[PDB]
């Protein structure tokens, strides 16, 4: 089991970390959610998939910096939403092939009342989202913990 990102960087069999980066609507109100969708950027497959199960979870997502200070969240994971920063470890996500299939984790970000000018920096760090990967063959129990970075910065308009 292994992932990687669209822009080419890959976590290894064993787990790791990895750096993405995301590109924001550059202009949000109160009311009105950023939608961060993690699933056309990261990628995850099954080694050995006639012999192994591999399962898959958000073990935890967290907020960081202006998102940390500026939003409040919520998180799909496979089809169901949890508050983000998260409060517990999702459900398992079967992973069954050795063809790439994506991590399916989107945040909605809204901005607090407060918030306003540059909410989100261009550059910094808004999020670490871990997956958590296990299976039905071994003791194995691995954590790919992806950094999530803006690309550009988000205003919200006073
Ligand atoms: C009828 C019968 O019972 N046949 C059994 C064979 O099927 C069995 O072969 C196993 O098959 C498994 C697949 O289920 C393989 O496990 C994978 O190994 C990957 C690493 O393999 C290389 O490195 C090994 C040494 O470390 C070396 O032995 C191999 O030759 C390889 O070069 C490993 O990366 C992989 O795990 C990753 O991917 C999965 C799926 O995504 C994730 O869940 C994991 O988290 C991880 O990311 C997986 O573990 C074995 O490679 C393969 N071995 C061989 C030699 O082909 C054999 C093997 O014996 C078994 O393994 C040894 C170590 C020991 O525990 C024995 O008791 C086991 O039975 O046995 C036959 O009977
Ligand atoms: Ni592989």
């Amino acid at each position: 089991f292994a992932c990687k990102t669209a822009n080419g960087t890959a976590i290894p069999i064993g787990g790791g970390s990895a750096n993405v980066y995301v590109n924001l609507a550059p202009v949000v109100n109160v009311g009105q959610n950023l939608v961060v969708d993690l699933s056309t950027q990261i990628f995850c497959h099954n080694d050995y998939p006639e012999t192994i199960t591999d399962y898959v979870t958000l073990q935890r997502g967290s907020a960081y910096g202006g998102v940390l200070s500026n939003f409040s969240g919520t998180v799909k994971y496979s089809g169901s939403s949890y508050p983000f920063p998260t409060t517990s470890e999702t459900p398992r996500v079967v992973y069954n092939s050795r063809t790439d299939k994506p991590w399916p984790v989107a945040l909605y970000l809204t901005p607090v009342s407060s918030a306003g000018g540059v909410a989100i920096k261009a550059g910094s760090l808004i999020a670490v989202l871990i997956l958590r990967q296990t299976n039905n063959y071994n003791s194995d129990d691995f954590q790919f913990v992806w950094n999530i970075y803006a690309n550009n910065d988000v205003v919200v308009p006073t």
